[PDB]
Order: C-alpha cells, then sequence, then structure tokens
C-alpha cells in the first residue's frame, strides 16, 4: 500500500468539471469509510492518514480523498464557503462511485466537511468520526483567533519557512515531531503557484455572503448518527472548549479526549485513535 | 459465575479486624484488575458489575470488592473520612492476597476509593478506570449539593420506598432501568438495621476534621499513571462539569463521555464500557 | 409608588386583538426602559420588580409590561413559541407609544422575551440587561430538564400549594425569601382558571413547529448593542453554564456573577442590581 | 498627583534586609487599600494603576506597593516562589505601618500575591479585588504555557524591544494602547541589568521545590472575606477559563467580565473597573 498503489482519480461537477484525487484501499472489503484530511499549507490525504490507512485497510474499504484545493486535487481559484463547496464535490463522487450512506472520518478542516456532508445530505452520511473539527466547533474561552489560526495567518500573508515551521509547532504537543523533512516536503508542496493560488482563495471565500454555512455549531443538533468526537487535551488550533455545544447538542454524540495530544490526534496517539475508529465503526 | 460461586472473604485490620466480603473470577488469567462499586442504598458489588464481571472475566483476573459499609463487608458504626478508610481495607486485602501494582476500576465512590488508594499507596495501583467519581470531581457551574445528593440525603433522612424510588431516577438516563424489582430489592438491603448503622456512620463521617482527605482534586495532579475518566452526559449526581480540574490535572489522562447515559455508566452502556476497559487496561 | 397609581393599559392586536397590562413610573425622567418579569407560576411586572422600579424611576422613564399570560393581560388559550407572541405584542405596544430604541431589562422568561424582541424588532432595541435569562441560555453542562424546570413542570400537572413551595424554594439561594405569605399570594394567583390555562398553553407550546424560534443561543451573534448578563452562581433553573455562549459570540457583553444568589437576582441582590443597571442604562 | 510626590519607602527583612518602595495618597481617607501591580518586564505601581490611583485616593487611603523585583524596589538574584516572597515583604510593611486588616487590589502577578498574603495572613486581608490573577487561575481549556505566557518567556531568553512589543500587543484587546513611546518606556526599565537579574531569578524560582504554594486555586475555599474576579474576555494571558475554579471555591465570590477586553482591565476598562472597585469596597 503506496501512495502510488492508491491512487485514483475521478471528475465530479460542481459548478463546472472538478477532479478529484484520492486513495483507495481494502478493495474486499464490505463496509466503506470515507477519510477527509485537516487542512494546513500543503496538507493532504496520505501525509494525514498515512498511520492510519492501512491499519484501517483490513476492516474497511478506504477512501481517502484530496479536498478540492488540496493534494493533487484542483486549486480552482475561486469557491464560496469551503466546507460546502467540499460536500458538493463529496457528493458528486459518491454518486459516481455508487456509494449509499457510509460513515466519514474527518479531522480539523475534514471534520467541518464531513459535518457539513452530514447536514446537506442527510442520507448520505453515517457514523461521524471528527477529530478536533473545525464548523461545529465554537471556542467559548478562547480568544479568537487562536495561536494556530493566528499561525496560519501569518504564513497565509508572508508564506516563508519560519512561518511554516511555527505553524506545524503549534500543531503538536510533541514538538520532536516537526523535523526539518517534514517542514521541507510541505513548505515545498505548499509554496507552488497553484497552492497559493487555493490559499487565495479560500482567504476570498471567508468574505463571502456564505459565512453562516461554516457556523455548524447551529446546526449539529440535526444530526441524528452516533457522533465521535476526539480531541487532544494541548490542541492550541481548535481547543477543547470548543467541543462544548456540539457534545451537549448532538443526540447521540461521544467525546474522548486525550492528554498529552495536540491538534494532530491521528498522528499523535495513532494507535488508540485506530482502535477508536475501528471499534466505534463497528469492526467491519 | 454467580454470586455464590464468586463469593469470598477476608479479614483484614484496620484498627481492628475487618471482614471484607468479595468476589472472584478469571482465576487462571495473569492479570488482576480490582473493581469498585459505587454507593447508594443497599448497594454492593454483584449488582453493580454484574454486567461486566463475566466479560472481565475472560481477559482479566477480577476481584470486586464491597467496600466496608457495603455488602457483606463490616458495617462498624464510626469511621474516618470514608475513602482514606476504604483504602486502607483495600491495602490490608492487597497485602493479603499478595497483590503488587493493580489497576482499579471504580465508579462514583469507588471511583474516590480508587483515587484514595492510588495517591496514599502510590507503587499498589496501576492504571485507573473513573466512572463519574466522587472526591477528584468538583462541580463547577452545578450548584452543590446536586439533585442526586439531594435525594440521597432525602432517603438518609426518611428512609422510605418513595424515597429511595426518588434517587434511582435521577441514577440514570432511560428511567425505564428503574423497576419494581430492583427498588424492592434495594430497599430490604438498605433497610436493615445494619445498613441504617452503615448510612449513620457515613452522615458522621462528614463532619470528620479529615474532610480534606475528600478533596482529591487538589490532588490528582499528583498521579503518574494513565488514567480513563467516564462519565454519561446525563449524570446527575456527579455532573459532566466536575470532570475538568481531574482531566487537566492528571498529566496522562483520558475521558470518554457517553451521550445518552446517567450516573449508572456500567450499566447503560455497559457493551462500550466493557470493551473501552478492556482496551484500555491493555487486553490481558 | 404602588400598584394603581402605577397601572395602566393597552390593546394591541396579536393575531387578534390583545390587552396588555403595564406600569407606568418616572415620567418626569428623559430615558424610557422596558421591564419584562419571569414566568414563574403567578408572576407578574410589579411583585417582580417591587425592590426595583422605585428606585429605576429616579432615574429613568420605567415600563413594567405583564408579558401575555401573566399578571392582568391576557391570558390566552393558546399561542406559538411564547418569546416571539411576546415579543409581537410589544412591538406593538411600542408602535403605540411612538417609542424608539429602547433598552429593556429582563430576567427569565423575560430576559428571553427581550432578546427575541431585540433580534426581531433590531432598531427597536438597545442595551440589554438580562438576568439568568432563557432562550438565549443553553446549559452545557447542565442535563436537562433542570431541576428548577422540573418543579415548575411538576406544579403544571399538579398545581397544589406544595407543589408551589417546592418551586419558589429552588428559586433563592436564601430561603428565608421564601414566606408563608409570598407562598399564599402566588398560590392564590396562580391556582384561578385563567392562570392554569395560560399555564397550560405554555406548557404545550413547547411542541410547536417554531420551536427553533426560542433556541437563541444561535442567533445572539448578531446583536449589536452592549448586553450585560447577571447570573445568581447558584441558579438550580437556568445555571451558570447557560451563559456561556451568549457571553462568547454577542461583541459587547459583559458578565456579573453573583455568589449566594438564585434565580432571582432582582430581589436577592436587589441593591447590586440596581446600582449596576442604573450605571450600565447611563445614570440616566 | 505624581512620583515624587506620592512616592514613599520603607525596609523590612525578608530573610535579610528589603528596600519596598511605594506609593502613598489619599491620607486624608478612612480606609486604607492596599494596591498590588502586575508582573509583566518593566511594570510598576505607578504605571499601572496611573488611570486608577487619583480616582481611588478620592475615597480611600491609597499604597501601591512595588512588588520585589520591580520598580524601585530591591531587584534580588534569587529568592523563592514570588507569591510568597512578595507576600513576606508586605507583611513587613504591615507591622511597620500598624497596618490592620486591609482590603488588597491587584491584577496579574499582583492578584497571586494579594491571594497568597491573604491566605499567609488571614487576620490582615479584607475585601479583594483581584483582575485576571495568578496562581489562583488554573486554565481548565487553555493549554499551558499560553501565548501571552510565551511571548513573556521568549523576551527573558531575549529581551530585544521587538520582543517586548510582541509581549504588550498580547497583553491588550485594543492594540492602539500599545504606543510607540510606551514601548520605549518599558523597554528601557526592563533592559537594565538590575532588571534583567529579577527577570532571571524569578524564571527561575519556578523550578524551587515550593512550587506548589503557587497553586493556590487549591486553597482559596479557605478565604473568608469577599472577593471581586475581573476579568477581559479576550485576556490571553491568563484566560477566562481560569476564573472558574476561584469562582467556584470562593464562599463570598463575584465574577464580572468584560468583552473587548484583554489582560489590563485597570487600563482597557479603567472606568468601569474603578467605579465598580469603588463600590465594593465600601464608597469609602
Amino acid at each position: 500500500l503506496t501512495f502510488e498503489s492508491t491512487s485514483r482519480f475521478a471528475e465530479v461537477d460542481v459548478d463546472g468539471p472538478l477532479k478529484l484525487h484520492y486513495h483507495e484501499a481494502g478493495v474486499g472489503n464490505d463496509q466503506t469509510v470515507v477519510l477527509l484530511h485537516g487542512g494546513g499549507p500543503g496538507a493532504a490525504s496520505w501525509t494525514n492518514f498515512s498511520r492510519n490507512i492501512a491499519v484501517l485497510a483490513r476492516h474497511f474499504h478506504v477512501l481517502a480523498v484530496d479536498q478540492p484545493g488540496y493534494g493533487h486535487s484542483d486549486k480552482r481559484a475561486e469557491h464560496g464557503q469551503f466546507n460546502r463547496y467540499a460536500a458538493m464535490a463529496l457528493k458528486g463522487l459518491f454518486d459516481q462511485l455508487g456509494l449509499g450512506r457510509v460513515p466519514l472520518v474527518g479531522n480539523s478542516l475534514g471534520g467541518g466537511t464531513a459535518v457539513r456532508f452530514a447536514l446537506d445530505y442527510p442520507a448520505r452520511a453515517g457514523r461521524l468520526v471528527l477529530m478536533g473539527p473545525g464548523g461545529l466547533s465554537i471556542n467559548l474561552f478562547a480568544p479568537d483567533p487562536t495561536e494556530g489560526v493566528k499561525r496560519l495567518s501569518k504564513f497565509s500573508v508572508a508564506p516563508t519557512r519560519e512561518n511554516l515551521e511555527a505553524f506545524l509547532r503549534v500543531m503538536v504537543y510533541d514538538k520532536n515531531l516537526i523535523t526539518p523533512e517534514l517542514v521541507d516536503q510541505r513548505f515545498a508542496l505548499a509554496s507552488t503557484p497553484e497552492s497559493l493560488t487555493a490559499t487565495r482563495a479560500m482567504g476570498k471565500s471567508f468574505a463571502g455572503a456564505d459565512f453562516e454555512a461554516g457556523m455548524m455549531w447551529r446546526e449539529v443538533y440535526r444530526l441524528r448518527q452516533p457522533v465521535l468526537l476526539i480531541w487532544g487535551r494541548e490542541d492550541r488550533v481548535n481547543p477543547l472548549d470548543g467541543a462544548l455545544v456540539a457534545l451537549k447538542t448532538i443526540p447521540r454524540a461521544q467525546l474522548h479526549v486525550f492528554g498529552q495530544c495536540g491538534h494532530w490526534v491521528q498522528v499523535e496517539k495513532f494507535d488508540e485513535f485506530n482502535k477508536l475508529t475501528i471499534e466505534f465503526l463497528g469492526g467491519g
């Protein structure tokens, strides 16, 4: 199972042909699970879920999708509210692959796309696993913007290597995870003209009149499926206090908190994360 | 595996011979786990952990101990701070059975005894699983006393069947669990002259000069082992806001919250509870 | 000052004709302040702000409105979501008196009504002072229904004097405020047939399909004016954890919390509440 | 009023001789109030309460003390836990001036010092006003070290003008408070050798074995006097979640929260803070 063995592409229509890059594994398995990645600079499905895909492939039919703007997926230079924009694309891909009701596993930005999909097409989404997710999260104590949001903005404005490193350092509890190779790899992926076009579009998307579609904490009370919320106690991007509204309003919600863990739950606690997801999703 | 097959007794010394009733199962298993029960009227090891012991016996060497004052254990009429009182007894039993460092699984009152043991004899306690526990819990939002504490006091003052039922009803999310047979069984166990002597002692123990030993939320920052905190989102005795200090101060803490679940986690979510404990305790 | 001196009346149109009774004072003064009372059984504008109306009249033009269903206003037998129903009546009173943009003061149901008016009729509302308010509260930690809400529900089903007293005691921190006179007085008011019809018309408006209008926590981020939230630390009806989302989302919010104070701030801490309200509004 | 007019000095004994510098005003007035300043780099009693000392002097006998390490008091090269070290110096100033039981006002480090004195010298303290205070705070949701605490740490390691400005900006909500004059002034003060020795003596007292004396959250339940906590909703140094345990455990506590206010309450909301402080203390 490698980057290349599992690669796949598809074309879907969101206001015009939209290419989605993805990964696929565990092809003989009965149950299909879609993984949606978080959203830093140079982020993608594979670097996000490499400690997870192989483990999840033993039980599930795994589809880890680069979200428009990321990975090898169209970096259009214009889009609306991002989570909606990405759910629409995901809807297209479901329809194509002929997926029915699937369970979604997304962290951070991915979790917001997950939840947005789930509200917009209720019948198509099953159980949710959400790791330090945006959208449905609202920090009741932490002044916004947070440290992690600020460090990302700083990089969006001045995309230096020093700025990227500062950002990656608040991604994790154990800062030893931030190596030279990691910073170099993300910086290269992130400093392309295409990726910066994507970065510009996301930036402009915030002023759109549709901002309310990002405020999912107002809406998750409508969710009917079981939802597993997963947070690192030391998340500095989407802090723990932002889990409360969701935990309170979602009827069949569950919360699991890991001490000594930051924003990258699926990396820093990859083993417990894996087991937790597999078990919550019924073991396949 | 029945009440009677698993019964066992021992005599230990806490300021004089103290008899402890207990249960034992999975006797050929390598790892030993001690279960400590919650503390209502007429509560004991077996009625507390009947949906759990057999499942846990497949993996672990299980010891579910009636805490002095409960079950078939000495109902002295005088004691100090209860958690300390019960840890001392547990220390005696460990020493006797020759247990070394063991993992403790206790809910409510049991969790407080668990934590108190763990602070008082560091070397003897391993991983902790704590369900809606007293002691280390401190409700930052809920006015004290809570609904559940009030309903217990009411029964302590006027031990009627109507009072007991009212208490049991705030024990759970699904109130259908409170049946006629359950109320009758607890009321009979609880209305004996011995049990009321125990109830009187607990009551007097609160005025003791040692009250500070019940305030474990001040102390859990000293815990070094992994701790799994488990709460029902609808706990009306020890509410969710009382988990925050513990989650924050214990270095290797984890929190899992179940929506649609009250104070009796091991009953209302017995299946998920079981798997969670087994996995956290290393599968044996 | 007194009831009949201040007493006054109006007749507006909410899906028909609606009699609102109010109380007027400080007609000399330069700034108009609307008061809105709490929604307990047998509650009305005058007995609610009895310790507040005089003091405020020395600074402002006071209008203490009896909300539909209470006091001497029309107690109809059905209505929709109550706050919006009470905001429609008040908007009606507004245009009838050529009121401009006015500050609003309201505890409990009154607070919910105020917020809802402030959201429905934006040009018409200014500085708001909400004491333990409904609607815009969402108890992030407290299991619903809360203990105070259950007592009220208990009284609607069974409107005895005992059930009312049980409710009134859960209302305050210092229980000596609950004098037998007080109970007699509210219970006299509450047990008329017209009162119980409002009590029943209300309790089934909960089931409307416009329930969402009561979930104001979802909306207050749109509020533009300074809002001051006051809460009693020991409020067992709308607990302190209910204030969080609003403190967070209302741009110009402020929170004051009184320890040793329950659900009736304007009563249990009348002085501090008065002085604080007078200053927040502008000395007038 | 001014520096040298109010200026004053003393010489007490903390494990030797200790020069404390203070500021006196309102000697006419009947009630004595101690002020204790914040602990930023180059901070001192006068510049801290510059917008507060005059107004308070029209009501009380004001004593604004420079804490050991700050302003014109002895900046020694080592000490133990700092609050307790500062409370010992102040108790010394107390007996030297035949002070009785006095109210104490202190933000940040000052608040921590005040609380600690109030716990060490119980007979000597009265009503307390703490603005975003240290020690007695514990951030239940915010990962430590916070963002403001990191900037400070950053300056100690590298005391440039840029690092100081970065710190001062994280101090306030309205950044226009951070004038280049202001930076120049603090940086002039902070970069002397005697200042940096205090800055370094402090930063290594953290490692003492008396660290526990700084964990005041563990103790405040013992406080008997009325305490008013004031906090800025957007405080990025000691965030709002830090106020919870104290609001909960201090019997006669009160909390006021300002939106659009950071870590310097006495500055960003000087008027409200003054009026609120004057009233809480008794008009004097």
